[PDB]
């Protein structure tokens, strides 16, 4: 009966989904993903940052993003080098917003900064932030190369 | 039409199913995982023994176990700093059995270990295993807070 | 009923095929896929060649093959030991050809190799290629158990 054979289809496919969720919490898992918390990844890569916005992006990924001492600790962990924050004042000079929108709360900069440079000679001042690998932040051009680190839900 | 499409979702089906059992494949050799040998794999998160055991299950992995110096070895490669091992005498105080069930084939305790030791606070004895950074054996309080580290299969 | 159910198993199917993609994009990422670059990726098990071939293919991969200096280095840095090629000279002695097909285009011989020595008593000379530290190459014996490094396209 072909009824039959569809409803044990779809048992077949209800036990694939489920496989695949446990091949997702794996790897969250081994790539260092701790109980809810959000889950940071970087293949290593150094890229200016709108290259950085399209990698996150096609992975239904964002540019991370520390909100706290523990998260900025998790990122600066991942990364291991300087890396690009989801945070920018590219709009508004002076008005560092989340690439998912709202204004900046929590903060780590080094001191000095921001400080919007504009002799780095690649044009324009410091619009983006990267976390440094003292875990502190500082401005500098979205232009520069740094490392791609995405973030992934809690 | 109905029964060619039925018969092309099994196909469909099949494939995926291969599909993502190469996938699995892929990530337990990114993983490290030897051929023939069962791994080891660890998000770095310290936790209670409880946690451990329920992450693990979660994963459909045990928490890990030396068999021999090989594996304790490699654990604590893995683990880097002290992480609970699947092993406990909660069952019978005094006689240490694998949480898969069992008692020790091996052992690697360290000098005056197991002690059973009360001094720590966290009230009861020591019913816990945790494997040190040089790979020796301590017995812990099951509440302590250590290392996850899961083990799969060979 | 039946005809949504199949149409609804479509969708069902396709749903999972999409995330499986975003699942294997993420873990080549994770695994330091640099963007458009092929990567290589490792267990770090050492092994003959004819296991690391079979190894590889199991994961629909080839074994490693650099055609420049930045692939070599790739490589180089995913080993971090000696590790085999997909370059071998069985076919005809002295013309080392890709397992994929191919006279050689790129090449990094350490100085003196490839030299086909019989002094390791394995038997016969040495057809195979391993990457050593330094990222340069010598020809070994097939029979030797070096570092299997798979690689994935672009
Ligand atoms: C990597 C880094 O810190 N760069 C900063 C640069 O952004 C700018 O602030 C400059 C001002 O003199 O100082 C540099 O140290
Ligand atoms: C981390 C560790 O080793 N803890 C042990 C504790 O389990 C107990 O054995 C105590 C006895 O005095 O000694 C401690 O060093
Ligand atoms: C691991 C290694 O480099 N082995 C080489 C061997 O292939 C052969 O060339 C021999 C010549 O005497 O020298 C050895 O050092
Ligand atoms: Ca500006
Ligand atoms: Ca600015
Ligand atoms: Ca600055
Ligand atoms: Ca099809
Ligand atoms: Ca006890
Ligand atoms: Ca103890
Ligand atoms: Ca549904
Ligand atoms: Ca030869
Ligand atoms: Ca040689
Ligand atoms: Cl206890
Ligand atoms: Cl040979």
């Amino acid at each position: 009966a072909i009824e039959v054979k569809l409803a044990n289809m779809e048992a077949e496919i209800n036990t694939l989904k489920s496989k695949l969720e446990l091949t997702n919490k794996l790897h969250a898992f081994s790539m260092g993903k701790k109980s809810g918390k959000k889950f940071f990844v970087t293949n290593h890569e150094r890229m200016p940052f709108s290259k950085v916005k399209a990698l996150c992006s096609e992975l239904r990924g964002t540019v991370a993003i520390p909100r706290n001492a523990e998260e900025n600790k998790a990122i600066q962990e991942v990364a291991k080098t300087s890396a690009f924050l989801g945070i920018t004042d590219e709009v508004t000079e002076g008005q560092f917003m989340y690439v998912t929108g709202g204004r900046l709360t929590y903060s780590n900069w080094k001191k000095d900064q921001p400080d919007d440079w504009y002799g780095h000679g690649l044009g324009g001042g410091e619009d983006c932030v990267t976390i440094v690998d003292n875990g502190l932040w500082n401005d500098i051009s979205c232009q520069a190369s740094h490392t791609a680190v995405c973030e992934f839900p809690a």
